[PDB]
Formats: structure tokens, sequence, C-alpha cells
């Protein structure tokens, strides 16, 4: 199949903006298909020494083949810019829904947590670490299943993700591991239930302080089984987090009582609970 060009598309609104890319909604003229096209400027990438990150994004996404991940359909470039044609996840960032309805009830929390767990099991099965898992990086497609994105900063078995989801080892030994993503999962579950992430403060230095001290509390309402799970994930020692290899992997994690009524095998086939 011939390489696509910018002229093959009618570009529309901006879906996302970051430091090194802009995601634009585009309609392909030949098919009327909609893609989220991520556009990177070559000069800026080179000037900021990000070529390894752009290269890794492309390489990681081509290896992923699972419904809970944004897919890479095509790439091309012109003189100034790289273009990656990605899945258009019509309902946007999970963060928007958390802000919109405040907290998730237990059924919605359990369902979307289970999807994120299944996605991490697949990702870690590929020897890949995300390193920046967070609600902004978890999209919702038209059917309200998740699609995780943003892989330029992944590590395939230097970088620190968004402060409130950074794991202790990142701040202490400067190392990242699969377990680092499980710390982020713990933060996300907490945020889904509480409406806010567990470690928050007026600036990044203070957030970091609280993290290494494990300084946070549960709200009185917090679903008790969800609380038990979070306490097994937000563990300073990375080798003792439920789900990590030293704890015998995803079996014990998926067996946790919070997920008692989850059918793990066909989640993306299931109708998600309505979000209120
Ligand atoms: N860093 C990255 O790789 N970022 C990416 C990658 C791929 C990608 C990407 C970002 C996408 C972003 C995106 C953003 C949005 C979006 C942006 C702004 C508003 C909305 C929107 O109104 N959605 C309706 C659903 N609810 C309605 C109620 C309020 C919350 C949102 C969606 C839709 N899709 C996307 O669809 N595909």
């Amino acid at each position: 199949p011939r390489k696509k060009r910018p002229e093959d598309f009618k570009f529309g609104k901006i879906l996302g903006e970051g430091s090194f890319s802009t995601v634009v909604l585009a309609r392909e003229l030949a098919t009327s298909r909609e893609y989220a096209i991520k556009i990177l400027e070559k000069r800026h990438i080179i000037k900021e020494n990000k070529v390894p990150y752009v290269t890794r994004e492309r390489d990681v996404m081509s290896r992923l083949d699972h419904p809970f991940f944004v897919k890479l359909y095509f790439t091309f470039q012109d003189d100034e810019k790289l273009y990656f044609g990605l899945s258009y996840a019509k309902n946007g960032e999970l963060l928007k829904y958390i802000r919109k309805i405040g907290s998730f009830d237990e059924t919605c929390t359990r369902f979307y947590t289970a999807e994120i767990v299944s996605a991490l099991e697949y990702l870690h099965g590929k020897g890949i670490i995300h390193r920046d898992l967070k609600p902004e990086n978890i999209l919702l497609n038209e059917d309200m299943h998740i699609q995780i994105t943003d892989f330029g900063t992944a590590k395939v078995l230097s970088f620190v993700g968004t402060a409130q989801y950074v794991s202790p080892e990142l701040l202490t030994e400067k190392s990242a591991c699969k377990s680092s993503d499980l710390w982020a999962l713990g933060c996300i579950i907490y945020q889904l239930v509480a409406g806010l992430p567990p470690f928050r403060a007026g600036n990044e230095y203070l957030i970091f302080q609280k993290i290494i001290k494990l300084e946070y509390d549960f709200p009185e309402k917090f679903f008790p089984k969800a609380r038990d799970l979070v306490e097994k994930l937000l563990v300073l020692d990375a080798t003792k987090r439920l789900g990590c290899e030293e704890m015998e992997g995803y079996g014990p994690l998926k067996a946790h009582p919070f997920f008692e009524s989850v059918t793990w095998e066909n989640l993306h086939q299931q109708t998600p609970p309505k979000l209120t």
C-alpha cells in the first residue's frame, strides 16, 4: 500500500497538544475514515534530542496488538514533519470523566480497573514498561472501552513521568521496572474512587517528598476491598507489589477479592457500566 500524504487528508480540530507533538483529527478522503494523526516537527525533535523517544514510540506501537491500546495504522513525513496515523478514541481522556462525575461508583471502578490490569498484563508480557501511566494517557473509544496511548517514553526491557504517579524507585535509585506501572495503577484506582490522586501538594518537590514517605490517607467512604488492593500496590518496595514478578505475577492480582465478579477473558466484548 502506497505511503499516504498530508493531501490525502482533511485535517480538523486539535485533539491534544504536548511539548513535542500535536494530535489532530483527520478524515481520509478516499475512505472517510477518521484518524488521530500525531504530528511531530523534525527540527524540534532533533534540537531537543528526542529522536530515540520518537523512534521508540513507533517501534513499541508496531509491536502492540491488543484492543486496549491505541493502534498505529500508518506513518509518513514531509520536509518538516512526521505524521503517525493513530486510533481516534472518540470520547477522549479518562481524566475528563473523572472530573465530570467526581468519583466512580464501585461497579465502574472495578470494570475500568480490570481493563487497565488486562492491558498491563499484555504490555508487561511483551517486556514493555509504560513509565507514564495516568488518566490523561488512558483514552475512551466510542464504545467506552479504554485505549492506552503515549509510548514515546516507554522502556523496552532517564525519564520520569507525571509527578503524582511517579514511583519511589524513580526518586531513590533512579531505576524503573514493570512494578513501577503497578504503582501508577494503585494511584489511578485511588483517584477513580476518591476523585483525586493520593499524593498531592503545592509543587513537584513536595509531591515527591510524600511519595518516598508513603504519606497519604484513604477517605472514609473508600470501598473496603478497593482499599485493600491499593495498599497492596502502593508499597515502597517494588518487589512486594501485588502483580509484580516477585509476587508471582498477574494471577494473584486478578484473583484479588475486589475483582471477584470480573470475567477477565473477554472484557472488551462486555458492555461497560454507564458512568454517573
Ligand atoms: N500523546 C498521545 O499519543 N495522544 C493521543 C494519541 C492518540 C489519540 C489521542 C491522543 C486522542 C485524543 C482525543 C481527545 C478527544 C477529545 C478531546 C476533547 C473533547 C472530547 C469530548 O468531548 N469527548 C466526548 C466524551 N466526553 C463527554 C463529556 C465530557 C468528557 C468527554 C474528546 C478525543 N480523542 C485520540 O482520539 N487518539
